[PDB]
């Protein structure tokens, strides 16, 4: 565990993270995909051996000794708002189980289902609150990675508001 477990946010490529493991915003078939998933495939391609896993689950594959936690959020194009919300919450609970099992002191995590799986909706608050619900009982330092300048400010505000 971290001595004073924290949340932080950085605006940069999660493939350049400074944490002990990474969460991939994976597809269920273990395909290279787009966005975060394509960057993770380019940096840790060995971690896509038998990485396929259902929606709402996380599966860890080692790249050398570096753990890649493949977390499959729902594609809100295909799910109802209600069912998608349940699967998005479930994916983050499985990430917390993996982070705990691995014994890491830090984890790099993207906001699941906020990009090409968002169904064209802004899901920053929905995805972030499911992240907190899952990770708050863990003692790893959590570093959230984003792309958008306005998202960085909104994530930073949500973190600071609970300190
Ligand atoms: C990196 N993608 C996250 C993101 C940024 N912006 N939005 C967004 C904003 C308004 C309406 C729909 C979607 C999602
Ligand atoms: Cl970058
Ligand atoms: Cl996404």
């Amino acid at each position: 565990g971290a001595m004073a477990p924290s949340y932080r946010v950085k605006r940069m490529d999660i493939a350049k993270n400074d944490e002990e493991c990474v969460v991939n915003a994976a597809n269920p078939r273990g395909l290279p995909g787009d966005g975060v998933c394509k960057a993770v495939y380019k940096k840790w391609p060995e971690s896509f051996k038998n990485s396929a896993t259902p929606v709402g689950t996380a599966k860890t594959v080692m790249c050398g000794t570096y753990p890649v936690i493949h977390a499959v959020g729902p594609n809100f194009s295909n799910y109802t708002e209600s069912e998608g919300d349940r699967e998005l919450a479930a994916a983050y609970r499985e990430v917390a189980k993996e982070v705990t099992r691995l014994g890491v002191n830090s984890v790099a995590i993207p906001l699941l289902s906020t990009g090409v799986y968002s169904g064209g909706k802004d899901r920053l608050t929905q995805s972030l609150n499911h992240l907190f619900t899952a990770m708050d009982s863990t003692d790893a330092d959590v570093v959230i990675y984003c792309r958008d300048k306005e998202w960085e400010k909104k994530i930073s505000e949500a973190i600071q508001m609970r300190t």
